[PDB]
């Protein structure tokens, strides 16, 4: 029953596993590197095993100490985007379920693809850099060398040294601070990590970060700047955690502390254990987005506890992510709510599949990532037709009530573990031995296997959605002479997340006559609102439907933040515009190597750059 990970290097789980990590690093800021040691703890699996490889990338090894002595080690040749294999000759050969230590020295390159690395001026204070990681999927090798694979769980400890002005955190438990005795210039900050994790929940910041407390075992962290705006956006967070403990089990990580990054964040949220990290484009003032705190919090069992064994199996993580995400939504504002929010996933299921095609391999729910950088695949296929098989299921299998029950029990199954497709429906199965008959009906090959919109789609409650349909149909059906007829009253009864909403539903029809558009501007003054969803959706609907006036209002929002949901198709539909193509592509080169790494490449991809 051979599984092994096509997107490492490494020697694979069967051969031997990670156990532990001390990891003792200093951060040099002058350099942008990272140097240090990673004191790898590995059992093996084999009897007479006398060699080992480990993932790197870009990494400059200084060498390997075995028992007190260096050892003979070799890099292989670049293979991409997976970096370069590193073998290591061990000094004595091990039986099976031997331990040893294995002590590499190492140091980062500025461009790794780990790390972003931030001046002064990028930062809110401006008077100190900034650093942070981004491991997920196969970025820890950027970072250290290790078998870099969530087929392996290990735990860790960490001793990092900084310039003693700022702080550091890590995916771990604080566990004090000292003056580094080898520079009083810096600070010592030291993590523990008790609970065993996939390597790619390792994560660290640097930076003049200040915390708040906003619950009885969470903090917010940010720079001072950010600090109040974050606490108040964030304060369901304790609500969220107590509704993911009686639906998953026992929180098992200690604290869940939030970390609010500057705005070149990649993603919107990264559920790093014990320290999730967000976007700053979370804090619209209302709480409007905090879905995505309850997402993070959420992977604290699903991803967390238990884990994909391979990126092929990244649905397993985010289908039940937003399974349980959407169900503390539902508690905390009901069930029509709840609905709401997967019937608006179903048309994002929609525009992903139409935007990869029906037939491409990135819309199946398995996906075979051999030779596919895990960057390029990402989409939102993974979370919602992972999560429209979930709800296809609750339905099929008698509703939310039995089908959490489900949910519980497998988290307690798996916990600790690392699973593949198989493992999930051959638990399915058992879980539900009694209603076997009812999985049978479920065309598994074509909602697993299969490109495009899944064979069947869920029944969805409509009370919430239908005033965003009929407002969209109103606009798309209407003529110059219905243009009038519109009025600021037209969005009296709607919510954040119903404009959002309408603005979703049109922008599937997009293009608008330019007419139109401007008179969406004229009544509803939508170039006013602030809140990121809303207004990235909103400057798409103005590009694409050819409105000169919102170039330089899509720019600014493509470069001032990076979360690459909305930097990616902002700087996409700028480039599709005639009017602002050349502008779009020369914004992009100016700002290419002060932007993330990841974000770098894959907007120069999508600019047809380089
Ligand atoms: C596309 C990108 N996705 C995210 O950031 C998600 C976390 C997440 C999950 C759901 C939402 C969401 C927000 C509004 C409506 C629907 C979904 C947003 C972020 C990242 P994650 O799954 O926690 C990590 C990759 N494991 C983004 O949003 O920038
Ligand atoms: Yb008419
Ligand atoms: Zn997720």
């Amino acid at each position: 029953p051979e599984i092994v990970d096509t997107c490492s290097l490494a020697s694979p789980a069967s051969v031997c596993r990670t156990k532990h990590l001390h990891l003792r690093c200093s951060v040099d800021f002058t350099r942008r590197t990272l140097t240090g040691t990673a004191a790898l703890t590995v059992q093996s699996q084999e009897d007479n095993l006398r060699s080992l490889v480990l993932d790197t990338k870009d990494l400059t090894i200084e060498k390997v100490v075995i028992n007190g002595q260096e050892v003979k080690y070799a890099l292989g040749e670049r293979q991409s985007y997976k970096g370069s294999p590193m073998e290591i000759s061990l000094p004595i050969a091990l039986s099976k379920n031997q331990e040893i230590v294995i002590e590499i020295s190492f140091e980062t390159s500025p461009k790794s693809s780990a790390l972003q690395w931030l001046t002064p001026e990028q930062t809110s204070g401006k008077e100190h850099p900034y650093l942070f990681s981004q491991c997920q999927a196969i970025h820890c090798r950027a970072i250290l060398p290790c078998q870099d694979t969530p087929s392996v769980k290990l735990t860790y400890t960490a001793e990092v040294s900084v310039p003693k002005e700022l702080v550091a955190l890590m995916s771990a438990i604080r566990d004090g601070e000292t003056p580094d005795p080898e520079d009083p210039s810096r600070k010592i900050y030291k993590f523990i990590q008790k609970v065993p994790i996939p390597c790619y929940l390792i994560a660290l910041v640097v930076g003049a970060l200040e915390s708040r407390q906003i619950g009885p075992r969470t903090l917010v962290w940010s720079e001072k700047e950010q600090v109040e705006k974050s606490a108040y956006e964030f304060s369901e967070t304790e609500s969220m955690l107590k509704i993911a403990e009686d639906l998953g089990g026992p929180y098992v990580w200690g604290q869940y502390d939030l970390l609010v990054l500057p705005p070149s964040f990649p993603y919107g949220g990264m559920e790093n254990p014990c320290l999730t990290f967000v976007t700053p484009t979370l804090l619209a003032g209302d709480k409007s987005l905090s879905n995505v705190i309850a997402h993070e919090i959420s992977h604290s069992w699903t991803g967390n506890l238990v884990t994909n064994k391979t990126w092929d199996h990244f649905w397993l993580n985010e289908g039940h992510t937003v399974y349980l995400e959407r169900h503390i939504c539902g508690r905390l504002f009901g069930e029509k709510f709840r609905h709401f929010n997967a019937l608006g996933g179903w048309g994002e299921l929609q525009n992903s599949v139409k935007t990869f095609g029906e037939t491409h391999p990135f819309t199946k729910l398995v996906v075979d990532l051999t030779d596919i950088d895990p960057d390029v695949a990402y989409s939102s296929v993974p979370y919602e037709k992972g999560f429209a098989l979930l709800f296809y299921l609750e339905q099929l299998l008698g509703g939310p009530e039995i089908f959490l029950g489900f949910l519980k029990a497998y988290v307690e199954k798996f916990s600790y573990k690392s699973i593949t497709t198989d493992d999930w429906k051959d638990f399915l199965y058992s879980y539900f031995k009694d209603k076997v008959d009812v999985l049978n009906q479920v065309d598994w090959n074509a909602w697993l296997y299969s490109p495009g919109l899944p064979p069947i789609k869920p029944n969805y409650d409509m009370t919430l959605t239908n005033a965003c349909i009929a407002l969209s149909q109103r606009w798309i059906t209407a003529k110059e002479d219905d243009l009038n007829s519109f009025n600021a009253t037209d969005l009296k009864d709607l919510s954040s997340h119903q404009l959002n909403e309408f603005l979703a539903q049109t922008l599937q029809r997009a293009p608008l006559p330019l007419g139109h558009i401007k008179r969406m501007q004229e009544v509803y003054n939508f170039n006013a609102i602030n809140n990121s969803e809303i207004r990235f959706r909103w400057l798409r609907l103005c590009i694409q439907s050819k409105w000169e006036d919102a170039i330089p209002l899509a720019l600014k929002m493509a470069t001032e933040q990076g979360r690459m949901k909305f930097t990616r198709p902002l700087f996409k539909d700028l480039a599709a515009f005639d009017k602002s193509h050349d502008q779009a592509v020369r914004t992009y080169q100016e700002h290419k190597a002060s932007m993330h790494p990841v974000t770098a490449m894959l907007v120069g991809k999508d600019l047809k750059v380089d």
